[PDB]
C-alpha cells in the first residue's frame, strides 16, 4: 500500500483548497502548517506500516527452522503473520480501509487544531474528505497500473521489492508523474 509524497501533498492541498478555500466548512488560519501536520500524519502512517513489516520479518526470522519443518513457505507465513500483527497493531492492511484510518487522523488534527475552526457535521467533513481522497486515489492507481507496465521489462533484472527495486519504481513513478503534468 503505496502513498508516495505527490499523492499526499495533492491530498493536502485539495483538501485546503475545496473545504477551506471553495466551500469554506473549514477556516485555516494557518493553511502552510495546517498542510505540514497533514502531510506529518501521512508519513506517521507510513512509518507505522513499516514497523507492521519489520515485526512480521523478525517473527519469521526468528522461525526459519520452524518453516522449514512445518513446510509454510515465507511468503504464506509472511501473510498470515502480518495479518496477525495489523490487528494486534491496529492497522488495517487494505489500503482503502487504512486511508479511512488515515481519514480519521486528519479527522482528529481538525478537530484538535487550535488554530481551525469546523462549520459543518464533523462526519459530514469527514464524508467530503473521502470523496477526496477516492479521487486522488483513482488517480494514484491509473498511474500505478502504468508503473507496473513499464517496470515489468525489468522485473526479472531486479529482485522485486528489493531497495534497487524501490528506486526504479520511484524513478518509473516520477517520469509517469511529469508526463502526465502531475509533477
Amino acid at each position: 500500500m503505496r502513498l508516495p509524497e505527490r499523492l499526499v501533498e495533492a491530498i493536502a492541498e485539495s483538501i485546503i483548497q475545496k473545504l477551506g478555500k471553495e466551500e469554506g466548512i473549514l477556516e485555516l488560519e494557518d493553511p502552510a502548517t495546517f498542510k505540514k501536520k497533514i502531510i506529518s500524519l501521512f508519513k506517521e502512517a507510513d512509518r507505522e506500516e513499516k514497523e507492521l513489516e519489520e515485526k512480521a520479518k523478525a517473527v519469521l526470522r526468528e522461525n526459519l527452522e520452524v518453516l522449514e519443518r512445518e513446510n509454510i513457505d515465507y511468503r504464506t507465513a509472511f501473510l498470515a503473520v502480518k495479518r496477525k500483527l495489523a490487528e494486534e497493531m491496529n492497522i488495517n492492511v487494505d489500503r482503502r480501509e487504512r486511508l479511512n484510518q488515515i481519514i480519521n487522523r486528519i479527522m482528529d488534527l481538525i478537530m484538535k487544531d487550535e488554530s481551525v475552526e469546523i462549520y459543518e457535521d464533523p462526519p459530514v467533513i469527514r464524508k467530503k474528505i473521502r470523496e477526496i481522497v477516492l479521487g486522488a486515489l483513482k488517480i494514484e492507481e491509473e498511474i500505478e497500473k502504468t508503473v507496473r507496465q513499464r517496470i515489468k521489462k525489468y522485473s526479472r533484472d531486479l529482485l522485486e521489492g528489493s531497495p534497487e527495486w524501490q528506486i526504479l519504481w520511484k524513478r518509473i513513478y516520477e517520469d509517469e508523474l511529469k508526463k502526465r503534468g502531475l509533477a
